[PDB]
């Protein structure tokens, strides 16, 4: 019943989960008073010894029989790195950065690094803090123009990337004089594609006459397991102060800025304070879904490694491995973002269509318990989600499924963490106001509730922004109050609930923030486009526009929803020339065919348009596009009753309830999904053609949804 019953339980008859059990001791002797880092980290990894401590999933490699090649294909179990393992794996690429013939690094110089989450990737970011350097991890979806301008800003030494990344991680550093070094990670030995891909990255820095040195993580490995050990803890400047991490974020200022953790705000990830975010001694299991370069990303990685646990890494990049992955690992903890919970959500309407039950019957309920017993494994003991709100029902629906509580964890790069299921976390804040916001009225004197922008003094905040004591400024109030831009109501002594921004960005589902001033400025270059106010809530995973075209547009295409179709395409290839995120594409429009103007109310004196005002005008319109598209997605129960139409227009149809938006010759990706959306799609027409629909023949560039088609008729035969 209760938890520390339940994990009694869970230890008696699991022998894994037993074996995976915190001691007190290696977090006692790592947590003490004083301890750098460095000391800290290795005394984490050394303490749990032979333990697994991470999980990627096997694969294997074959000659291709018609093209000759070696190629690797997973298979449907998962391998284990030891603690004692990590820790000489990351001592060794330390040996060798800090001991190279040519380009020895030293303490305090760069690293910056572009990868998903792996083993490789930890183990690099475990050798730059043995070695007191700072880490710069930087955004897998980032333009190279993004990538350019962070490089430029940091100066890294030696740049990092995965095999996956590497021809953009050759172009940022070809822009960037002080990279030395180029390590190339998540290389498979023997596997023709990461060879080829390797020696094409060599090929271009050979073309640019570049000094720059490539090498694979493994030969870095190899080279630093015969040397000794570097000395900890490093030279660095200032101790506990020293410059350990930066985390760019979009928050405050719609472009990314670097968010400076000195080594005593990231230890606090190994162990430290991030434990209560979220909050007995449980075993920690846990699938890592999440990017490193985000915060969340490192809260669960460090965590589960400073607890004795075991990560494993979610298979594929696209998330298309995600229920394969959580029935192999079958997690004690969960993480979601609120995306993934609206994912099994739609998985479970989907399921009750297939089997034609309703609501909460008994086989509805047997749903739910496939859910939770296999598809997640059945051994989940707490849940939590945080980085944006979830909707009541979505949260009493995902509880339904885990019987277990899901936690509500709040907080930021900037600030840490800062409440749990309302509460306010102390410590580390220590102190809290609401700031009115008039122009989007609210107020402290409001009923039933005060709200205001939430402002926070806090142990774990940041000392500033990288090189920007400009921005860092805006974000501090006279009194030393930090800004959250978040606007809460207050319903209780230190309780609170999420209810707006101050500003214009903001997170959606995803857990990613989007600027709308940004998107509104790259959509206005649009030929059909007079003017576009783009609009987010962030309980959605997209974005909806008002957009006023010019009247060459209305005149072409009237407006209605034939001119909604030319603007989607007309957007759609600006988000692909400007290479914004899927989720950033508007999925649907308010046509105004009345401009926005001064005497509308709409436009500032100066021209400007005032977003409070389009909200106060059309918010009502723009929720129920949202609404009404979340309460029609039964038009997939229409499009799964036929069989009397042919592939093609079923394929087109379904793509179509799913992305909000058709026409044959499009590219699912194009449309603006998410790679979670490709997931759904594919098990949509899976069960309708009884026909294998991989992502990657839905995701890859050469694709349109006629190749779907032509794909779902040639298995069949
Ligand atoms: N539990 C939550 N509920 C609502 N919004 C959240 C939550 N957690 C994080 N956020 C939002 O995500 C921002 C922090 O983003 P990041 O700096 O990526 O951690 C916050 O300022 C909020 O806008
Ligand atoms: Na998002």
């Amino acid at each position: 019943q209760s938890l520390a019953e339940r994990v009694a339980r869970l230890v008696a008859i699991d022998p894994q989960a037993a074996a995976a059990v915190p001691d007190k001791a290696v977090a006692e002797r790592a947590t003490q008073q004083g301890l750098r880092l460095a000391q800290r980290i290795e005394a984490f990894l050394s303490g749990y010894g032979d333990r697994p401590a991470l999980a990627q999933r096997a694969f294997e490699i074959t000659k291709d029989p018609i093209t000759g090649r070696a190629v690797a294909t997973l298979l449907p179990k998962f391998e284990t790195v030891s603690y004692r393992e990590l820790l000489e794996r990351s001592h060794a690429i330390a040996s060798e950065l800090a001991n190279h013939a040519e380009a020895p690094v030293k303490a305090g110089e760069f690293i910056a690094t572009i990868g998903f989450t792996s083993t490789d990737y930890t183990s690099l970011d475990i050798a730059g803090v043995l070695l007191g350097l700072t880490s710069v991890p930087l955004q897998t979806g980032a333009t190279t123009d993004t990538l350019k301008a962070i490089a430029e800003e940091t100066a890294p030494a030696v740049f990092g990337a995965s095999v996956e990344h590497l021809d953009n991680a050759v172009t940022t550093a070809l822009a960037t004089p002080s990279v030395r070094r180029l390590l190339v990670f998540d290389y498979r030995q023997g596997v023709d594609e990461d060879r080829e891909a390797v020696e094409a990255a060599r090929s271009r820095l050979a073309e640019a006459g570049s000094a720059v040195l490539v090498d694979t993580l493994d030969e870095v490995i190899a080279r630093g397991r015969a040397l000794p050990r570097v000395a900890l803890p490093p030279a660095t400047d200032a101790g506990d102060d020293s410059l350990s991490l930066l985390i760019y974020t979009s928050g405050s200022t719609g472009t990314p800025k670097g968010a400076m953790y000195p080594e005593r705000n990231v230890a606090q990830f190994w162990g430290g304070i991030w434990h209560n975010a979220f909050d007995p001694d449980v075993p920690d299991i846990m699938v890592n879904f999440m990017p490193l370069s985000h915060v969340a990303g490192r809260i669960g990685l460090m965590g589960t490694l400073s607890s004795g646990g075991t990560t494993y890494f979610i298979a594929k990049s696209d998330l298309s491995t995600f229920f394969e992955d959580y029935s192999l690992a079958r997690p004690t903890k969960l993480f979601f973002v609120p995306r993934i919970c609206e994912m099994i959500y739609q998985h479970y309407q989907s399921e009750l269509d297939r089997i034609g039950a309703a609501d909460g019957s008994p086989q509805a309920e047997a749903i739910k318990t496939e859910l939770r017993e296999k598809l997640l494994g059945g051994r989940v003991l707490t849940a939590g989600s945080g980085s944006a709100p979830m909707s009541p029902e979505l949260t009493a629906f995902i509880e339904s499924v885990l019987q277990v509580h899901l936690v509500d964890g709040y907080g930021s790069t900037e600030a840490g963490p800062v409440w749990r299921d309302r509460k306010l976390v102390k410590p580390p804040v220590t102190e809290h106001k609401l700031i009115d916001v008039p122009e989007l009225g609210y107020f402290s004197t409001d009923s039933p509730y005060p709200r205001g922008e939430l402002a926070i003094k806090t142990q774990t905040i940041l000392p500033g922004y990288y090189k920007r004591p400009e921005t860092t400024a805006e974000v501090f109030d006279e009194d030393g109050f930090y800004l959250t831009g978040d606007v809460v109501a207050e319903v209780a002594p230190e309780e609170f609930v999420y209810v707006d921004r101050r500003k214009n960005v903001l997170k959606l589902s995803q857990g990613e923030f989007v600027a709308l001033s940004k998107l509104e400025a790259a959509y206005g270059t649009s030929p059909l486009v007079r003017q576009i106010s783009v609009y987010g809530s962030s309980q959605r995973s997209y974005l909806l526009a008002v957009v006023v075209p010019t009247p060459e547009a209305l005149a072409k295409y009237g407006d209605g929803e034939a001119v909604k179709s030319a603007l989607g395409d007309s957007l759609q290839k600006i988000a692909r020339e400007e290479g914004l995120q899927s989720y950033e594409v508007p999925r649907d429009f308010i046509i105004e065919t009345d401009p926005f103007t001064i005497e509308n109310g709409i436009l500032s004196d100066a021209g400007k348009t005032l977003r409070p005002k389009v909200k106060a005008r059309y918010g009502e319109r723009l929720e129920a596009l949202y609404a009404q598209l979340a309460e029609t997605q039964a038009g997939e129960l229409r499009s799964i009753r036929v069989g009397e139409r042919p592939v093609i227009e079923t394929v087109q149809r379904a793509a179509a309830a799913l992305l909000g938006a058709v026409d044959p010759e499009a590219h699912f990706s194009d449309l603006g999904g998410d790679s979670l959306s490709a997931l759904t799609y594919s098990n949509f027409l899976h069960e309708i053609f009884q026909v294998e629909v991989p992502v990657s023949v839905i995701v890859s560039a050469a694709n349109n949804l006629r190749s779907v088609a032509a794909h779902i008729e040639k298995e069949r035969s």
